[PDB]
């Protein structure tokens, strides 16, 4: 049960369970996956069984991705699902660049931050959509605005320097960028 003090350390005061605890997952989760590796199918299917509502398959698939396809051990799967639904956004600006930065290569484009908006969107439910402000209706409209509020241009590399100033200072940002379903629907 090693990864446990890991586990506590790379959250920190984010996780919600304690290492006595997170063993007894991890046991659990050992009878499920004898590996003790998820693959991403298995990952999206936790997404698609709990978020009935919406279609998470690409959301999910992201998620899986910000920890580098292929699999996530006990770790990772824990870490992901307390970055989708549990503690405070704030805690989590250096993987929401991870998360953004699709390719992984630095820097977020324009068509990258479309691409996770896109995804985000998906998991909000067609009933819930009509709340939203109508310059944020849409993916386009949503993801176009974060752009604006970073002042980039078309072919602009966001840094994760930039990142994390815009997403702590302007909350605006934070409201668009914002990837956990949950807080999504409660802001709307
Ligand atoms: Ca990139």
């Amino acid at each position: 049960g090693a990864l446990s003090k890991e586990i506590l350390e790379e959250l920190q005061l984010n996780t919600k369970f304690t290492e006595e605890e997170l063993s007894s997952w991890y046991q659990s989760f050992l009878k499920e996956c004898p590996s003790g590796r998820i693959t991403r199918q298995e990952f999206q299917t936790i997404y698609s069984k709990f978020f009935p509502e919406a279609d998470p398959k690409a959301y999910a698939q992201h998620v899986f991705r910000s920890f580098d396809d292929g699999t996530l051990d006990f770790k990772q799967y824990v870490i992901a699902l307390h970055m989708t639904s549990a503690g405070k956004t704030n805690q989590k600006l250096e993987w929401a660049f991870s998360l953004y930065d699709v390719d992984g290569n630095g820097t977020i484009s324009k068509n990258e931050v479309l691409e996770i908006v896109t995804a985000i969107f998906k998991m909000i439910s067609p009933e819930d959509t009509k709340h939203l402000p109508e310059d944020e209706n849409t993916p386009e409209k949503r993801a176009e605005k974060i752009w604006g509020f970073f002042g980039k241009k078309d072919d602009d590399k966001l840094t994760e320097k930039e990142f994390i100033e815009g997403t702590l200072a302007n909350k605006e940002i934070l409201r668009l960028i914002q990837f956990e379903p949950q807080k999504v629907k409660e802001k709307l």
